[PDB]
């Protein structure tokens, strides 16, 4: 179960671009401490990771982590056991793991100065925001309330504090420059399956439209529904009556058709209510956002797509948080990952 | 040369501690925008890769990247030739690599508000520091001066951009706290070999005097010297008649005796001057601070040690960077690694 054979393995940057400091650099001068006097900095590159079978079959597929997340969430799950990476080159793919531009081994643009400034220009905001344990156990549904579980979880139980350390926070980098790194991975790989899961969901939406070596694309939870400019429906705010789920991405039409163009799979777990719940605003707020994305994906099916919502109780298992790939029935998850891959050929050369 | 067979991969989470926000949470308010208010977050700790061979054979290897850096750089070269990892797994040893905290997919201790505060807490400072890619062009010694190369450069010439992509800033995390993490991460490994890189040079030896797991250190162009406490010798400044290298770190002699219980080598690159260079400051700097680790080298042999120095001229090997494990004779470089591993009993059962 664990073995592994690759042909090779390696890691790459790939996209960004550079910011410079005023005046001109002096070898003869003290380097240290580090000045922008001079400078060039590379920033809002991303960091990626590829491991090859021998013989592949089929196109590689690009995991593409959520949000504040690295690609070590494909490589192993909390307690240890293989992740998506090893499974998927055991299938057979070609597999690369992202580490975004500013998570992980992307760049954090940060210079000498106040966090995110390069002498008068904001590359990214100063001040952070970063998700607690315990609102990322309700975002997550391991249960309703921090340290609560729900009756039929799949969360590897007890590796709480591994789980929550792959955790952090994400400077401000401008969403269309971190589609542009990928769309520039896509260019280079060639065609290319994505999997994504909920922030990383609607920038993989985005990259398909500009990136038509994307064949296919497998989302987990995804986290912000996308329309048509200005044919957003109409959606319901939460139980609390005051709060409302992430804005809609909305793109021209001409982009968005592109995404009748490939099949599509959101895959969510489970314990999604199917009414409004006031007492857990996380809940409640996966109950609309999946909503959203049920329309979403009817607006692609209407312009002639192949998208489809795979709830995972419905396939017969039970118990899946928001990361269904580490949950302990990661295999059997994975399995309709590659049930999704056979259907659509995408995993044949 | 690329084949890799793997008995086992994966990744962890270890080290680091927690700080809270004020008051409560309560699951029935709104989550996002996130809030310290009720907050638990994990701060300060390490990620860790492995890889193991089918029939390992010795002690299992930890490569530590220099500072501002990653594991990455122990995966691939920037022109894309195997690193050391899948050199030493090909050699039939178990590799682990680790991003330290505050560096790649270790944690970056940031909350809600001004970087690195919590409430009225600093727990890193808001004002960062990174080098510049010029400083960092000529720190590296690729040449005397950003955009000149040195005749004899083992550098992979034409991969610059990938090469400057890898590095970044690194947060005010206190240094004993990530000799915390590797010191636990020793814990659980059991015996193993260190193998570190410039800033890391320091914290290895610093980890080996609080961790008799440690068996055998090889620093790649270590950057801070260490001697014991009021025992620094006469190290003099730079040519420029002002500027200092590192101050050294000082350890109580008990601690730092047991750095004379295990084989060490200190591996230096290529274009060092032996005579004071006013004109280029970090080719100086490298020359007093190579003089300074031979005495530190020095001193660990007057307490009964096998402390060495190898400078890759004398193996021949011309033009070796202050990366040459990423260089392109890395091969080479790595041969000469498994000779001392050999040597010193390191790579058998």
């Amino acid at each position: 179960k664990r073995k592994v054979v690759l042909a090779e393995q390696g890691s790459f940057y790939i996209g960004g671009r550079t910011v410079t400091g005023p005046g001109k650099f002096d070898p003869s001068k003290p380097v240290i401490p580090y000045s922008n006097e001079g400078a060039t900095f590379y920033i809002n590159q991303m960091y990626v990771n590829f491991q090859a079978p021998v013989r592949p079959r089929g196109l590689p597929l690009v995991f593409w982590h959520g949000g504040g997340l690295t690609g070590h969430i494909w490589e192993s799950t909390p307690d240890g056991r293989p992740g998506f990476q090893t499974l998927f080159v055991q299938d057979r793919h070609t597999v690369y793991t992202i580490d975004q531009p500013g998570r992980g081994r992307g760049n954090i643009p940060t210079f000498n100065g106040p966090f995110g400034q390069l002498e008068e220009e904001s590359i990214v905001n100063t001040v952070t925001g970063n998700s607690s344990k315990e609102g990322a156990w309700v975002a997550d549904r391991l249960g309703p309330a921090p340290g609560q579980f729900f009756e039929n979880s799949q969360f590897p139980r007890g590796y709480e504090d591994n789980y929550f350390k792959e955790m952090g926070f994400s400077p401000s980098i401008s969403s269309d420059e971190i589609v542009d790194a990928v769309v520039k991975l896509v260019t280079h790989i060639g065609p290319c399956v994505l999997v994504t899961h909920s922030a990383s969901g609607v920038l993989g939406m985005r990259v398909a439209t500009h990136a038509k070596n994307v064949r296919g694309i497998v989302a987990y939870e995804p986290a912000t529904s996308i329309f048509p400019k200005g044919k957003v429906p109409e959606i319901p705010p939460l139980a609390d009556k005051k709060s409302q789920i992430f804005p809609p991405f909305e793109i021209q039409e001409s982009y968005f058709k592109k995404l009748a163009k490939i099949p599509i799979q959101f895959v969510f777990g489970d314990n999604i209510p199917k009414n409004p719940k006031s007492a857990y605003w996380f809940l409640d707020w996966w109950r609309v956002t999946r909503y959203a994305h049920s329309l979403s994906l009817e607006a692609i099916n209407k312009l002639g797509g192949q998208a489809s919502l795979l709830d995972l109780p419905t396939a017969g298992l039970r118990g899946n948080t928001h990361f269904p790939f580490t949950d302990r029935n990661n295999v059997q998850v994975a399995s309709l990952l590659s049930d999704f891959l056979g259907k659509h050929g995408l995993d044949q050369n």
